């Protein structure tokens, strides 16, 4: 399928133990992807403070339309040293391993994959 149906454990940025996927746009997209499939990747919502506690490359959600069965449509888009690589619409949050962490809500989304 082209499009996958998700539900991402919102995690707070203080509880996360792994605050990336690696060490290039390149490796933190296939890494985000890799994760997304295999059901081990949390969000972090955006607010002030938050990504500056996060490891670059980052990697986004993004509204990519404007939301079957409540997933709402995204993508990804890659930042490092504040360039994008993709673009897309509003942020829903940053990309992170989960590995147990206990979340504080899920957001439903369906990937472009």
């Amino acid at each position: 399928k082209t499009h996958v149906q998700l539900s991402l454990p919102v995690l707070q940025v203080r509880d996360v133990l792994v605050r990336g996927f690696g060490d290039s746009v390149e490796e933190v997209l296939s890494e985000a992807r890799q994760h997304l499939k295999d059901g081990t990747c949390g969000l972090v919502e955006v607010e002030k403070g938050v990504l500056p506690q996060l490891e670059q490359p980052y990697v986004f959600i993004k509204r990519s339309d404007a939301a079957p069965h409540g997933h709402v449509m995204v993508e990804l888009v890659a930042e490092l040293e504040g360039i994008q690589y993709g673009r897309s619409g509003e942020t829903l949050g940053v990309l992170v391993p989960h590995v147990g962490e206990i979340p504080v809500a899920y957001r439903k989304v369906l990937l472009r994959k």
